[PDB]
């Protein structure tokens, strides 16, 4: 039929690396790419359309307490075995994971309508900021 | 505000390389975790916190009208201005795109319950299969 719409998800998938190279794209992502489930959501109407093809790499989901500590494994980044405590700082969510790296943590505080994430590990820190949805 | 309720999108992401280069996180997954779309669902209650981060990679995202031809950008792909045409073959979606590349464009048709689209660009060709959800 000539009706598309609806939410797909890919079964197969072949010569996308090469399809992939004949556009000049890079090595990495051609790596990625080709692991992941695509899920194209198509809306049509008539001759109207819109295609949106995306790609779930990783997620990451934790649940925790504030003071209680526990047996974290930082799966869908590292992988590694960390003891994590959550704390209140004030009004700033910090998180101190201890085990191989030092100084390994976060820092999660909302400012007016923003949502802002420092990760910390060591020397190096990486800044997030989140907006609300 | 300690309330971090809600659903929350990424709109910016700073050394992040740096922050991953401390983890010794895998090279490639470096080199694409610093153009991908984080989402993060935090569901709080008092200090029970249920946080749900998921990574996503945007393979394409476009809307376009049967007939009509226009101008596209390929920006999350390979960034190229090509002049796109649809037009239906009986009941295939056809997609010409003109541009650098010689014979780019897919073939998108629906069989029974599957979805079948063959991208084409040169001498590659890269089919798909697609089960609706």
């Amino acid at each position: 039929t000539r009706d598309q719409n609806g939410t797909w998800e890919m079964e197969s998938n072949e010569n996308f690396e090469g399809y992939m190279k004949a556009l000049d794209i890079d090595f990495c992502t051609r790596k990625i790419a080709v692991r992941l489930t695509q899920t194209k959501v198509i809306d049509q109407d008539g001759d109207n359309f819109k295609d949106k093809t995306t790609s779930t790499f990783r997620n990451y989901d934790v649940d925790f307490t504030v003071g209680v500590e526990f047996d974290e494994y930082t799966k869908s980044l590292d992988n590694r075995h960390v003891k994590a405590l959550v704390t209140w700082e004030g009004d700033v969510l910090v998180c101190v994971q201890k085990g191989e790296k030092e100084n390994r943590g976060w820092k999660k505080w909302i400012e007016g309508d923003k949502l802002y994430l420092e990760l910390t590990c060591g020397d190096q820190v990486c800044r997030q900021v989140f907006k609300k949805k």
